[PDB]
């Protein structure tokens, strides 16, 4: 009964309104048996909208453990034939939820789970490793793809497939993502070596050599928006390989190795190391997130607008009411959603970009 | 007498070659010359070769507006304007009172030729970093604004600048920049916050600090430092003209030094300003993330792969500004840039000259 344009409006009404029998995997598995029947009744699209995408290949490595129902929404919002998209399931995953992923991927042959899972602990390589699996198949089963986007479960785009092309194209052959320079607070990062004791990431109290590199180690995000170009070198180059095996056991990697890659002289796509090109995650289009102690009045030094939902480790789990502002921003994908929290967020967002993308 | 792909390909040999075949020495046109030549427009365009004829229906559909302020090298203009030209377009030129009376006629005689192209309404005697040459920019801005209304994005210019991207190259981005403006704004570094704390006044055709302290900014948001140089909205431009607390913000700057060089980045980071940013630093935008103007400080040159935002100038240094030489032309055509700043015909017209030839080479595609 909900009117999505309204809340898509900021309407306070709607938004207020708004502010049960749940698919699960066996579903999933259930309803992939007939590849036809799934992908028609689930309206994915399996016709190239225009020429310019066909013509400009994208590449996806989305890393997920759970939450079945959110994957299938995220990839079919995401979905188009000249695309490539690798998903990478948690070695630890419920075994139905792997094979439900099994079913989605193998109705289409540019859906795939990557050749080599790894079991991803919190804040540890395994989750740049992930990636890293993913960027392995994507890179050898295919060179026309233009673009490397790497997703999450929760993570749902504010974008058409379209809009993301033109803007991959007016970066011209350049990367995009978040990399500055190294907050002190996050240096006890890496000038430590970490070890998982318990199931948990802890520091073991050894200090770390320099890393193998003459160029500064820059802050980021995990998500990010890479050439093919990238990819292929930080798979091959012998160097970039030096600086991984010494960030292997770093808190959080993820978090400094693909921003401090992207300010390395000879990798295609980069910026020079130089402060003056270093991008936060607002001027970057990788993705947009609403962190808890930023949230305040945009008209007095506030980034952005408070959270309408909730809050898992300061990170703004977006309600019905952020989606105004947000589908304002120049981001491609916003992070994070949770069909537990506000299926609505998702669904005005799912519904928009869908029509939008069919004018 | 000297191979430009070369150059742009960055050939050290060639760029070596430029320098031999400047000592080793031509035709040389003057304001007069112009007047004359002007006389009969059809001649003059097609002598000069200006692109008469739209390009695509993509640019036609798009059209740009540009505020050009010179004071003299009207052979320096002429190219300039030949390089961004396009009958879609509108041009307000900006000519300094001071400037000599040939000068002017020369430039009121190109305006003539073209009915996209004039001189703006109201003329200014420019004093170096004072709210005159930003006084300028408001005349044009009033001239263009009223003039049409379907104009995109307004790009300032200075009789040094040269585009380093081809008209659609510009348009393209501008597509891109999707309603938000561009222009350099950042957290307002100390050393520049002298230029609006005091008070100053031209002394012997100077501006000099009286040492009489002034009123804080008329602003609840912070001030911003920047250039002179920015890509703005029909919007912005609309705003800044008949918005109430800008006015009590502009005539507060009037008496500050360099007003032009926080003023823009400042009005950039206000709330219902067309086009804006959030006042956090979160969106503050160097001059390397900007696209306005591609510009290296002698400060700031040097070894690229160790810290530095670009190599070392070619040409020479005008006030810690690179002027460029050919040398510099490979590296600055990869950056995102729309213009660069800044050239000079008597510094190096290969730099100039091959720049020239490729953007028009490769607008006719
Ligand atoms: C204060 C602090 O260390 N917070 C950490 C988070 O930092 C944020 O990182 C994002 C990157 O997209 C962005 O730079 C933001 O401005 C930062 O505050 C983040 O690193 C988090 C782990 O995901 O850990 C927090 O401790
Ligand atoms: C060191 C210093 O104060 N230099 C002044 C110039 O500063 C530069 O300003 C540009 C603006 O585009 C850019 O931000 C660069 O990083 C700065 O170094 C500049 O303000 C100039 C006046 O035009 O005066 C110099 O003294």
């Amino acid at each position: 009964n909900v009117n999505c344009t309204k809340i898509l409006q900021g309407d306070p009404e709607e938004i207020q309104k708004v502010k049960r029998p749940r698919w699960t995997p066996h579903d999933y598995i259930n309803m992939t048996r007939d590849c036809a029947s799934f992908i028609r009744t689930r309206k994915y699209i399996v016709e190239p909208l225009t020429k310019e995408e066909v013509g400009f290949p994208i590449a996806y490595s989305i890393v997920v453990h759970h939450k079945i129902e959110m994957l299938d929404r995220l990839l079919r919002a995401i979905y188009m034939p000249q695309n490539f998209y690798c998903i990478h399931v948690d070695r630890k995953a419920e075994e139905s939820f792997l094979a439900a992923v099994q079913g989605i991927a193998s109705c289409f042959d540019n859906v795939f789970v990557a050749s080599q899972l790894e079991s991803v602990v919190y804040a540890s390589w395994t989750r740049v490793k992930a990636d890293l699996n993913c960027m392995k198949d994507l890179y050898r089963m295919n060179a026309n793809w233009k673009y490397l986007i790497n997703l999450c479960g929760m993570d749902f785009p504010i974008k058409t497939n379209l809009e993301i092309v033109r803007k991959l194209k007016c970066s011209t052959g350049e990367n995009n993502l978040e990399t500055e320079k190294m907050p002190p607070n996050k240096e006890e990062r890496w000038k430590k070596r970490y070890a998982v004791v318990d199931g948990k990431l802890t520091n073991t109290g050894i200090v770390k050599a320099p890393p193998p590199l003459k160029t500064p180690l820059f802050s980021g995000s995990a998500y990010f928006v890479v050439t093919r170009e990238y990819v292929g070198y930080v798979l091959e180059n012998e160097n970039i390989q030096k600086l991984m095996e010494w960030a292997q056991d770093t808190y959080s990697p993820d978090e400094f190795l693909w921003a401090t890659i992207q300010r390395i002289p000879e990798v295609p796509g980069s910026f020079p190391s130089s402060n003056k090109y270093d991008l936060s995650d607002m001027n970057a289009i990788a993705r947009f997130v609403k962190w808890q102690y930023f949230e305040g009045d945009v008209s007095n030094g506030a980034p952005y607008p408070p959270c309408s939902g909730v809050h898992v480790r300061s990170v703004c789990v977006f309600g019905a009411g952020d989606l105004s502002w947000m589908l304002r921003q120049h981001h491609l994908f916003a992070n994070k959603f949770d069909m537990d929290v506000d299926p609505f967020a998702i669904q005005c967002l799912d519904e928009h970009l869908r029509r939008k993308a069919l004018e």
